[PDB]
């Protein structure tokens, strides 16, 4: 069985005092065993050492991005080998905000995934379609093309988790049902089975990166092809613990 | 007189052990007084708290970039208000690598400068032309356009330092003379006098961001319109101290 996976993307949020309170609340949390849930939290770069040094050892830390290749003459970027030096085990790559606002192409994201895995990082690789893409009938064309650019560059999927972001439901007045989430996760898994292998399809976690809260987390988590969540704003709040508890 | 200014851009370099050795070497350095040189060092984001907590109090810390506007839903970015929370006083904006490789436009850089200054950061704003631009006769057209996009958005220059990067001499086999540096710095200062004010032209440091080493730092620093340096790779090395000593 695929181990349920809950990632918390803090995005570009936090002060030293807020980070201490978030970490304390996570450290005091009582959640399902390590055997049935894997928990990753993702602070901004400036808080990676602080969170790694203070967070309970059974929760894991992710960076929110990294650079595409070996560091040295890229002002402002953080290399995969720098994250490995700091003992940060995970990285989020291809988040919808970076694809749309910073124009990260599918091939650029795929090159980042390959380089991060080569350096020993575990990767949350994000895919997802816009409302214009969904309304054009292009959901699976887009999600397959994004996934293919990663798959063409990945020789081992053990340390990859795919996150589906329903960008079409993010600030549009459109809402995604559990059935709509399940349909995309099923079709993406079927794509992996045909384009990579049956074994990779069966073993790769595909997590939901839409609106997740205490209200909806059990119905979403219980879908056949949903293996957990990439949480946004609730990741800063005690509600994140209720979302982890969907693994029960 | 304009106070000589030496910035060290570490770029995407460093391990925890290397950072400790760099900071120790800076802490043991014996350099000109605070009255005649201002020293700023710029680690990667993940080392900002470590360097700020351990560096001598008379040297200052810069981030290598920040986001264009208020933080909250920009995965992977670091906001100006986050740097202010961490008591990081400086930021480098518009570095040539970000303009060229990450396609930061002149207007985007100008919006970043304005937002950083509004939040209370001090800014090293970078400009510079490529070899193709220089060979087309476009040096001052390019440098003026880059500067204008910042000037159009800046209402106070007290906390701005401009860095000129001779991108045309960076990995091309072309070399920049002290006379060539002086010519651009003079023409840029003359542009500031006409387009902003005589007072801003007279008081704004314009630092040289080309190849700076112990060999060339005194001849470059002694040019009439060169007010210091934005150092690249030497910033990681004990040679950075020899470059600071050009202020004598
Ligand atoms: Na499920
Ligand atoms: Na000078």
């Amino acid at each position: 069985a695929r181990k349920f996976f809950v990632g918390g993307n803090w995005k570009d949020n936090g002060t030293a005092e807020e980070v201490k309170k978030i970490v304390n609340t996570l450290n005091e949390a009582q959640v399902p065993s390590q055997d049935v849930v894997e928990v990753v939290v993702s602070p901004p770069y400036v808080f990676l050492p602080l969170v790694k040094s203070t967070l309970r050892s059974d929760f894991f830390v992710a960076a929110q991005n990294c650079w595409v290749k070996k560091g040295g003459a890229f002002t402002g970027e953080v290399s995969a080998e720098m994250l490995v030096n700091l003992d940060i085990p995970w990285v989020i790559l291809g988040h919808s905000e970076r694809r749309a606002i910073l124009n990260e192409s599918s091939e650029f994201v795929g090159d980042k995934v390959a380089y991060a895995l080569a350096q020993g990082l575990k990767v949350i690789a994000c895919v997802g379609e816009t409302l214009e893409e969904r309304e054009a009938g292009s959901t699976m064309d887009v999600v397959a093309a994004q996934t293919k650019a990663i798959a063409d560059r990945v020789t081992n999927w053990s340390n990859v988790v795919i996150a589906y972001e329903p960008v079409w439901a993010i600030g549009t007045g459109k809402v995604a049902s559990p059935a709509q989430a399940q349909e995309v996760h099923d079709e993406l898994r079927k794509w992996l089975a045909k384009n990579v292998s049956a074994d990779v399809a069966a073993t790769t976690r595909i997590i939901y990166g839409g609106s997740v809260n205490g209200g909806n987390c059990k119905e979403l988590g219980g879908q056949a092809d949903v293996d957990g969540f990439l949480v946004g704003g609730a990741s800063l709040k005690p509600e994140f613990i209720d979302i982890i508890k969907a693994a029960e």
